[PDB]
Order: C-alpha cells, then structure tokens, then sequence
C-alpha cells in the first residue's frame, strides 16, 4: 500500500567466507540468499576478478521472501607463496520498480529510492 | 614384497576446517581423505564431543590410492556467546595385518607396526 524499501537480503555466510581447501580443483562454494522484503529486487555481483572467481547467477531478480542458490568456483592454484588478502565479492540490490519488466536492468539503480551494498570478505584455508 | 609404513593418507582439509554459516541447520561438512599407501589400512574418528558433531563413517578400511568421503554434520547452535576454541577432531590410521579381516578391529593398534594420528582444528565461521 505504501512505500517500502529494499528489503534486507540474508546471506549466508553474511560477511566471512573461507574457501576450505583444496586448491587442487575448482571448487564452487555454495551461498545462501533470501528476500526480505515485501517486493522483488534486482541484485548483482562483482568481483575483484571476474577470471579467477565465477559467480552464478551474477545477476537477477529475486522474489517476495524467495530462497536463491549461488555459486562461488575458484580455479585452483598455489597458495604456497601468493598472498590471500585482497579478494573481495559485491552483493547489491535495489527493490524493483511497480510491475519491472522480466529482466535486470541498470536504470533500477539510477531512479527512485535506494540501493543497498554489501563486500563479503573472501578468505582461504589450507 | 619388503616391509611397508602406513602410507600418509591425504586429507582435505588437512589440518583446518572452518564450518562456513549459516547454523541454523544441520551442516555436513564434506571432507576428501586417500590412501597414499600400498595396501588397506584401518582408520578411525574421535571428537571431542559425539553428541553435537557427527563423523561417518567413523572408522572403515581404505584401499590402495582409494578416495573416501566424509561427513561431518554440526548441529544447530547460538555462536553468540558460546566460546568455540575447543573443537577438534582425530584420524588414525594403521596398515592392516597380511591379509586383515573385513571389519577393523582393534588389535591393529596393539600389534607390530606404528600408527598415524593428527589432530583437525575446528572453526566457526558467521
């Protein structure tokens, strides 16, 4: 009937994810996703490099207290002399407007209202 | 032909397991464990409580370079005032006797021979 703001999405992890070995295969860590909210919102990801990391869905548009899986590979490597403290992934999202059309668009986040932002810190274990 | 020590049996983790969130659920942990040995060995899982955590299979006989899965479920819980330092896990093994029986026994600890063991650190990630 009135206003409502994006809805805070649960995340789990919320903020802290370390990437248990082995480093030996790609290794794609499940994430859970809720919508808090009353509306559907348009949410994506980005990370510090999108070669190494790859998340999927990177983009789309979850619905009224709707669960979504995700998935985080990370193409194997040696962690034996590379430092592990600079990567980080990006959750936004911003509540839809009345009736958006089937599919992510950019002006969500140029319009009305606010978008919200959130870096979960990526982490590795041996 | 000759004699033969119980081959390391690789562990993935091999000494850090960081139980991602969330723990509002039952979470089994999957981990990957090889026999790195010529032949079968005996193997066993201790924790320090075997009520909240629940290893399986707890102990089995591991062939020649064969791959074995585990589970480690960790029942729900309030990690917001609970101290979580002091959780840890332990796998032994031993090379069974020529020719050993189709169930693991106990005299392969007690017999000739030396047998492995090393501790898991637990961790809680939110």
């Amino acid at each position: 009937a009135q206003s409502v703001p994006p809805g805070d999405i649960n995340t789990q992890p919320s903020q802290k994810i370390v990437f248990n070995a082995p480093y030996d295969d790609k290794h794609t860590y499940h994430i859970k996703i809720t919508n808090a909210g009353g509306r559907r919102i348009g949410w994506a990801i980005k990370t510090t490099n999108m070669r190494r990391l790859s998340v999927d869905p990177p983009c789309g548009v979850l619905d009224p207290k709707e669960k979504v899986l995700m998935a985080v590979s990370c193409d194997t490597f040696n962690a034996a002399t590379e430092d592990l403290n600079n990567d980080r992934i990006t959750i936004e999202w911003t509540n839809t407007p009345d009736g958006a059309a089937k599919q992510f668009r950019r002006e969500w986040f140029q319009g009305d209202g606010m978008v919200r932002r959130k870096n979960l810190p990526i982490e590795y274990n041996l």
